Formats: structure tokens, sequence, C-alpha cells
């Protein structure tokens, strides 16, 4: 509260470490469904159904231009990618499996780096 603060958690490396994690996700073999924004002209249903599209290229641009205020808003957009994928894709499809795999991969790196 006013003039009463918990001790300062060191956040000075958060930008570098989120960038490293994102690099690891960009280079994973199962990242191909997620590298670029879904083409809303060419994929029926996507525009109407998926209210907040997100992809790794868009996260990388946001990260590079100071559009994440803190590491939690970064994790929210990464998870959005996988939540969108589960909304639109059957679990037993190549893309559906890719998204499960990537979410698992991310969540381990996230824990190992920050928790």
């Amino acid at each position: 509260s006013m003039s009463v603060k918990k001790p300062k958690r060191d956040d000075s490396k958060d930008l570098a470490l989120c960038s490293m994690i994102l690099t690891e996700m960009e280079t994973h073999e199962d990242a191909w469904p997620f590298l670029l924004p879904v083409n809303l002209k060419l994929v029926p249903g996507y525009k109407k159904v998926i209210k907040k599209p997100m992809d790794f290229s868009t996260i990388r641009e946001k990260l590079s231009s100071g559009q994440y205020p803190n590491l939690e808003t970064f994790a929210l957009d990464v998870r959005l990618v996988f939540d969108n994928c589960e909304t639109f894709n059957e679990d037993d499809s190549d893309i559906g499996r890719a998204g499960h795999n990537m979410r698992k991969y991310f969540e381990k790196k996230w824990t190992d780096t920050f928790k």
C-alpha cells in the first residue's frame, strides 16, 4: 500500500530472457503453424471465430518495440497462440498436436527460467 512495498524482484533481464524463449519457440520443428498470422482471407471461419489472433511473428514485433509492459503480458500472448489453436483445430490433427507440443515446451521453459 502507500509507502509499503514488497522487496524489489529483479526484472532487468526479463526482456532478454523472453527474447531467448521466443527464439527457442521460433526454431522448434513444430512451430510452423504459428510462425505467421493466419491468412484471414484464405481460411474460412477464422476471422469470425478467433476474436484475438496471435502468432510468433506478431509477438516478436511487439517484444522488439516495447509493447509488453511486463513478462506476464508476454506469457498471455504466447498462451493465446495455443488457446486459439485448440479452439480451431481438432486434438487429433497435425496442427492440433503441434499446439499441444508447443504449449508444453513453452511452459517448461517458462518455469525453468522464471519460477
